[PDB]
């Protein structure tokens, strides 16, 4: 389902660029995937297994990277197409890295932490041998947080006898993690929305990880929304004290719309600069709409992504002992949004100025990616 | 379709033997599953992906063990269903192997053999961090061969820097392997067969065998089964069979294959189809080449007293109660087909210990092996089990073993 | 020859040093040094082998590091002489690397893109064990350029199921690399020649320069040389030499090595030989391109004030002496084809880091390390040793500290 | 000089077999060689720096074998040559292994035992990283001893940290070595001496290390000769107590003469069966002239060959866990002596029927190797 549109998105994006269906074929296919047998057992003694998986999707660029989802509706294939996103995505944003992403078809809520703790250690032990700092760095994703980076790396220091921080990523703080972690897509929303402002009065649907943040660093905010609603105040409200507090929206005027959390609501929005703070925001009928009426798009896979490069920083960090500081990780987020928007404007000047940013980001994705295989001799 | 079926057949023995569902679920499924992707650059620039499987499927009792197939119609599913019939295959025969199996969706008839080498290095050098002399030991199965166990030698070899033989298994005699190895399966379907036929039909001599099936494990079984005294009075391959009930020539089969491609162009015979050979009148029928081939339709139709499986999952499991309804004898594959493992343990003992091992004594050690797992089969039945086919008993002890295993190294 | 006259320029400077010729035996030789047989299959199925060898000289001050050549006449006595030069380079720089570098015997033009590929694969494989982000590192030399190194790069991935991209050096910005390594060469070669030339003979701008080779050094050398105003009056390559007294427009000569083969055919311009061009009238010679190309012979005509070499080991030690007695200022290639390995340990220093360094950050830590070296070159010159060349200077630096660390590790 | 001859010997025995001069040239260099400087400090003080090589030739059969020679003329194309001699004689012998070799230039007088030691361990530590149990395992040679084999073992479980006995061979007994180390050779000769007369009266031209052994086996003997002579007893001589003890044996009058230690003195021999015991007890010519002479000559690379046959004995005790008893060591050696020669029997009938049977011999040496390499697709 998500494999079948990801696949189709690809193909898609294959003859545009002007590509052999066996090259596609090649790009559409993972590298490699295992699957994992896990028996856990309860206090009562009850036994259960459960199924998982990694997906290592591509490593032309680099290692595959990518996080690990909890949840009881995650099949091989949920997992596999979410390690394409992750290929390509990392791909644009031009880190040394490639896709892979895991899951584990388990209903966290239905175990204990000591459950859990020891579902988490025995999947990394039954995949470590294709685990690593330079081979494959997962991270968090649903139903998963940096307590679960901990067991995957504890469990991985007890197998390989050593404190290699950079091999799971989302780690705590006090375990080789870093600040940022939390306000990475915040600050990534933020001076995507800036820097596009600039090229080409705020709303943000939402507040949550993301939208605070996309507030607080963007002021440094016309609109404000949560699954409660917001409130309109043309002054600009205060981004502090609404914490402390804790449709329309979306139709409303304003210059930038950033949401944060259809065809039918699309022809009237009246921002004229949308920042895709979360994946999905809008639909494949809602492109259509926006482009027909000639307002920007910045996507998902661009502006809501500097919790990857929040990540890679991370790993950076790790690899360089620890020593980055908050103030030089946080350029480097910018620096790395920057300079990927940079070139998804300089690409899309030379060539497919008729098309869509969304199309246009995966397409350049697909073309660096190509591009190291070529070089590498595998395609 | 083989893994519905062979997960059918371990609940049938797991209620049997008093094993909670949760206890047949853990052993049900399999370890680790690698699958991986495959590019092929031909000869004119066309390049062609294949997807490949390793299915690791217990290692309670040791390493995985087991073969690789290539062919259109291999699939993750089933490969996983061949590892597990590995690991009770492994079990019954006490060897400290657990199950595994390979397989790759390509059919190499449309390859050339410069793609074919491509082919299997690839496969290894993608899964390669998951095998080892002491992890994971493959072998030759359905279009694999000596060749493509020296490619995948090969590759290893450039990979990890050493010459660890043992890392795979039916490997020419030249580079690691051994003689036996080549006709261990065929020569352990005609040793197990045999044995059945004086313990059930009234021996072997004159016997009426029909062969399905003419490939490493089919035409050695016909040979030997032959050398032995028996009338081999049909054979097959995918291009169809022939009967001749004045017994078949099968030196003369074989180069029939050899010079046509197939063995329906045997010239004194009468050309029949697979489904038509497999319930054609014979003593004892012998599925030597693909799974599921007798069913709950063809099984109440089979002719033979005896059913000797050369190939791995031949019957379904309701063509396992027909038989037995019937009152017709089926010696399991788990045991029927383990000279292959069996040859390929002796040939992995004799590279660890560093080639010492004669062709002679390896024979020996094969088929006494092979006997000896037929006997305690045999007797095991006649004391407990007595109104339980051969398969289940089998089963019952393999499955036995590997929770024993399970339960003494605190995964069960 | 590379290696006698190497070995000769190490003994002149030894005893300067005051270091018994037991300790200079240590120096010269280098630790390890592997050969090994690579065979290619063409497209027709003809057998062609070739040899290659990497040399691994030197270690004391980090593992080692340096290009690879391919060319018909590269040999391993003249591999060994390019890992002394290596150990010195990267002992003058401040740089935790030791000497080293590799060569094939082979004529890559009389090979297709997929025989070279296959070439460096096997290369790489066929050491790959004494390879390492922390054993040696390789990088592009003469007809090895990023795409050799992103197949280098690519087979030891295969071999390790590791992506450390600090393993080679030199590789495309896509794949671990660093942009302005492309060209850090020649750029170190122009910076440094700048320097020299105004604190000597009154600057770079109106200078009269030849320059023999343009390739990956050469062009890049000139490029930016004339970017700071200085007058390019000769180029060659392989095919020969032009002179214009009027300058020569050097991206366009690029053009008519792109389109032709060789940059005699500049059309504005007089058609020289090598040896030609290498004693014509000029301010700055630059040879760029191969070793021993000035000797005992044509040294006494070489018509330069100042001598920078971009090549490595272009002088023999006999027309060391001659530019010494005639007062021609050489600057050692020691300092002057820094600009490669400075940019390459930058590479290096990026990959283990993350990837954090900037184009620019990385294009200022080269010059910055290159001007340093320089003035640290022409300060110890004027305090001590004041009546030796340049090369004598470097190389006392770069020697001692080489001796005090082997001393410290007790090696010495 | 050694060199040159066997590349020349094998490019004779290539166009005999029919192989492309492409194929032979693969057979001819070796797969890789590595040189190695050893710094030696003395006692004095003084420092003197050795080269050193080792040549791993061919690996096609299996891993390289073959040992370490010390000499103040060995250079590199001395042990590359030897390589090769390595190769085939492995290959002939239907060992799973291939051809290597090392040498130290050194002169071994001029050194103390500590300098030797320390010499012996640092030659192990240059080029550890291509020797192993399952990659090259080097033995004694010229001046090089099971002393040699101990420092050798020593300075490697140092390295690696693990006691893997089978990396080396010509160990000491209390060391993972084997007792027929002394009596291989000899063992070797007789049995070929004895099942070679039964195809197609002794004298023995040695009484050392295989002289001796192979009388006292085969009388299980009418002549006897050392460095200083022996005595052409008609009885057979007493082949124990000539050991209480310590031109013309030759032209003696025998069934097998066994040199154990030229065209002039070739045809006046009347052995009409040669065992040869040493390395070279034959001429270029005086084979012509044995040949012409009708006179069956069993070569060095077959008969003396007990000896890398009992270090394969030794490397396979090693692996087994030092279960083999020195009875089934000695039947193991016969039986891979036996094998080798009725291989060499069935070869020299079905085809080279017109030629020696030292030709014969290494050309079944290359025919196997060639053959192996097909296999793997190394040619
Ligand atoms: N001895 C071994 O190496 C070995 C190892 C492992 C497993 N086995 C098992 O034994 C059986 C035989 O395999 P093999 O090694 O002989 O294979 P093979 O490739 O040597 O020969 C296969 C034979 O079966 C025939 N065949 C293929 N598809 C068929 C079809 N649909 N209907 C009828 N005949 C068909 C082929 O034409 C050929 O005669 C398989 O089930 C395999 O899993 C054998
Ligand atoms: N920047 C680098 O990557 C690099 C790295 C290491 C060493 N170097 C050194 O710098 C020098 C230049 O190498 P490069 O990388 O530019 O090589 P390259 O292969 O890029 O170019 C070689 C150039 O020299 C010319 N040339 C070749 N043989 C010649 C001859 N006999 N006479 C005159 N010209 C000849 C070629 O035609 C071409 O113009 C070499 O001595 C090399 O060792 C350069
Ligand atoms: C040696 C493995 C044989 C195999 O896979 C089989 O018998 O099925
Ligand atoms: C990065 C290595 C460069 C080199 O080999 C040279 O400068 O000679």
């Amino acid at each position: 389902n998500l494999l079948v549109q990801q696949v189709k998105k690809l193909y898609k994006v294959g003859e545009l660029l002007g590509l052999d269906s066996e090259t596609i074929d090649v790009l559409s296919q993972p590298e490699r995937v295992m699957q994992v047998k896990i028996q856990i057992r309860s206090s009562d003694g009850k036994l259960r297994t459960f199924i998982g998986w990694r997906s290592q999707h591509n490593s032309a660029l680099g290692p595959y990277k990518g996080g690990v989802r909890y949840g009881p509706n995650v099949t091989q294939d949920e997992v596999i197409a979410l390690s394409m996103i992750m290929t390509w995505k990392n791909s644009l944003l031009l880190l040394p890295y490639g896709g892979g992403k895991g899951g584990i078809r388990v209903d966290p809520k239905k175990l204990t932490l000591k459950e859990l703790e020891d579902l988490s250690r025995k999947y990394v032990q039954l995949i470590h041998k294709y685990l690593g700092s330079d081979v494959d760095i997962p991270a968090p994703d649903i139903n998963t947080n940096p307590q679960t980076m901990a067991w995957f790396l504890d469990e991985y220091i007890k197998i390989t006898g050593k404190v290699d921080f950079a091999v799971f990523t989302g780690k705590p703080s006090e375990l080789g993690g870093i600040g940022v972690r939390l306000y990475s897509t915040g600050l990534g929303v933020a001076t995507i929305a800036r820097d596009a402002a600039n090229k080409f009065r705020v709303i943000i649907q939402g507040f949550g990880n993301v939208g605070f943040f996309t507030a607080k660093f963007l002021s440094e905010i016309i609109g404000v929304s949560d699954i409660g609603g917001g409130v309109i105040n043309e002054n600009g409200i205060d981004v502090n004290r609404a914490l402390e507090v804790v449709e329309e929206l979306l139709i409303s005027d304003c210059d930038i719309l950033i949401p944060a959390a259809n065809k039918f609501n699309a022809p009237k929005v009246r921002a004229k600069l949308i920042v895709e703070g979360a994946n999905g925001p809008l639909t494949a009928d809602a492109d259509e709409i926006m482009k027909q009426r000639g307002v920007i798009v910045i996507p998902d896979i661009l502006a809501n992504a500097g919790g990857v490069v929040g990540s890679y920083v991370e790993w950076a960090n790790n690899r360089s002992g620890g020593i980055i500081s908050d103030e030089e990780a946080k350029k480097l987020i910018v620096d790395r949004m920057i300079n990927a928007f940079n070139t998804l404007y300089d690409f899309h000047k030379r060539k497919f100025a008729d098309q869509d940013l969304r199309t246009v980001a995966m397409a350049l994705a697909v073309d660096r990616v190509v591009g190291a295989m070529k070089a590498r001799g595998l395609l």
